[PDB]
């Protein structure tokens, strides 16, 4: 088993999440030689007021 | 201090969650000899639209 | 790059979150010779019904 | 499936860790109705020089 | 930006790891519209004696 | 309780880690109204062949 955790800002439409999960899964499965069904993906969506870069929260930089 | 982080799909009823937290604490305290106050449990509940296996998001669950 | 992840209970005012972030970034930046832009902070806010100490979920405490 | 991550200082005896994994799995499996093989445990062992409380690294006692 | 954390058993050859990182980076950048240079990947390689499934540590299962 | 996890490359000297842990514990204890004993810091040190930016692992960037 291999788990891919993607940290990204929330807001992505369902179709985009679905595409991302499908492509990452195919790629990891083949490349690592893991059973397709054994590849897990978790999307950790962060709020803009929970992520900062260069000392500034994205809720403010927005 | 010992921290048990449980990653599971959202949806479990409160009773089951409080029962899980209780059992994990009692076992961890015992087996590792940690004081109850030092045993912390964090429930990382993942949404159905954020949890995938076999390239399929649970929210898309084919069934 | 340096990543700081803060795990804390939900509920802190945006004012304090904003200051914690600026400060943690400054301290981490100078003490580690990392450029400002290369310092990231993520706030993992946990709900009261996902946070437990001593076998008790905070959502189960009165008040 | 369910994943249980245990963050604890390194140094515990192998049998304590084995027992912990076994007990955690049985209990999570039965309690959450998850198949025994679908329960996963990850032991995140932290070094004494990477763990602090009260501003003091445990390596510094 | 976007961070991809891969949790997998330790032991993969350097070439496998660099290809994995390249593939994940191009795909994440492509599908999410994130600058290729901003995509970060961290490999959380777990020891065989820290990874269990079905109540058994991989180190015991394999050895 | 507040937990601060710092992800950084392995290698910083003891004194530097000690100072980092002190300063961070100072700022967090202050702004979040938390007693020292309740501010935990974990240093998640990653090796150069486990961290990548722009599709390049720090290990390959430094050469072989």
């Amino acid at each position: 088993m291999v788990v891919l955790k993607v940290t990204l800002l929330e807001g992505r439409p369902p179709e985009k999440k679905r595409e991302l999960v499908r492509r990452l899964t195919e790629m990891a499965s083949r490349l690592l030689g893991e059973p397709y069904e054994e590849v897990r993906v978790i999307l950790y969506e962060v709020r803009r007021d929970q992520w900062a870069a260069g000392g500034v929260l994205f809720s403010d930089k927005e």
